[PDB]
């Protein structure tokens, strides 16, 4: 039920009743969590804290910044009455990045707002792009529209209503609107030199390395001894891992990102039209131009993710539950 139950109940003592209903249902998911430690929350660990957010399995960082609040304020009041043996409270020491660590590993896709925020934390442009430009579509057979992207598409497109013409090993050419965000951040890529290790932050001597000189978005790195030509499928997998060592998750793939922007357009369309069915996965076909077999088979495929239960559980805060 509770784990230091007297102590626990001395605190919600002192909240209001509608408090009261938010901290209660913590400190009994909590509860399994502090019988394994045989220990309070009040005197967990920083890597305990986010082990013990994690177990309550949140979807999004809107609502893991929220629970941390919560427990702050229970941490606090705690230290004022000096029931714990450590002095300072270990939830305010959660850096911004330690944040992602406490999402849930049932987390599969990212909100669109998830995208934007992990974006201002990334200082390389390569880093960036790849993000954006999976998010919003670019992506072929092994990343090859993603791959063979240059400047030049970028710049036409810019021109173009923000139409690019994108390049395809197996079927070829295609169509994919996108944002300007997306076109100016793979304009600063395709001319970005360095690439900076651990997102800025590396720590030992050597701290950026030299890209190759070319006119494509993504760049090999200059001692893999790749030529000025596109790079390969691990190029991508490689910045994807790096961002993910960075926040320090587990669920981030080229796939699930792309279907993030799937899930994304589903939430713009059930906020006006209320419902999720087949016509809005036909419609999120042709806005993403999908490259597909055949288009009933792809609505099929869709029906895992593209779903009204999917889109309540990802963007609840937006939608105004």
């Amino acid at each position: 039920s509770m784990f230091n139950s007297e102590i626990k109940e001395k605190y919600l003592d002192t909240l209001s009743e509608g408090m009261v209903m938010q901290m209660r249902p913590i400190f009994a998911k909590a509860e399994i969590t502090e019988t394994l430690y045989n220990k309070d929350i009040y005197d967990f660990t920083s890597m305990q804290i986010l082990e013990l957010i994690r177990s309550f399995d949140q979807t999004t960082i809107g609502s893991v910044r929220r629970t941390l609040a919560l427990l702050s304020l229970y941490i606090d009041w705690a230290i004022s009455y000096k029931l714990s043996k450590g002095l300072t409270n270990l939830a305010r020491t959660i850096s911004e990045e330690e944040l992602y660590e406490c999402l849930g590993d049932k987390k599969l896709y990212i909100t669109y707002s998830e995208l934007e925020e992990m974006e201002n934390q990334l200082v390389n442009y390569q880093s960036k792009a790849v993000l954006r430009l999976l998010f919003e579509g670019v992506s072929g057979l092994a990343h090859s529209e993603l791959l063979s992207l240059t400047k030049k598409q970028v710049e036409d497109a810019m021109l173009n209503g923000n139409v690019l013409t994108l390049y395809d090993s197996k079927h070829g050419e295609r169509k994919l609107k996108v944002s300007s965000e997306c076109l100016v951040i793979a304009l600063n890529a395709a001319q970005e030199t360095k690439y900076k290790l651990k997102n800025g932050k590396a720590k030992g001597q050597t701290k950026e390395v030299f890209l190759v000189e070319n006119d494509y978005v993504v760049k090999t790195k200059r001692t893999s001894n790749k030529g000025d030509g596109q790079a390969s499928k691990f190029v991508i997998t490689n910045l994807i891992t790096d961002i993910s060592e960075f926040f320090k998750i587990n669920f981030l793939t080229p796939n699930t990102i792309v279907r993030s922007g799937h899930l994304y357009r589903a939430y713009q369309l059930y906020k006006e039209k209320g419902v999720i069915d087949n016509s809005v996965r036909y419609q999120i076909i042709d806005d993403f131009n999908l490259r597909v077999k055949s288009k009933y088979r792809a609505v099929y495929s869709m029906q895992d993710y593209i779903n009204e239960e999917e889109v309540n559980k990802y963007y609840a805060e937006e939608l105004g539950l």
